[PDB]
């Protein structure tokens, strides 16, 4: 099975970016 | 940099795993 990913930004005050990945 | 991950569930039965990586 697969590996994704993907950048979520999260407002702190910058920008901060976060990774999330799940399995496909 | 050093990557700081951890897991987080959303119970929704079928229990979604993701992980969520940010970096210092
Ligand atoms: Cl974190």
């Amino acid at each position: 099975a697969v590996h994704h990913c993907k950048l979520v930004f999260f407002a702190e005050a910058a920008i901060i970016g976060l990774m999330v990945c799940g399995v496909v």
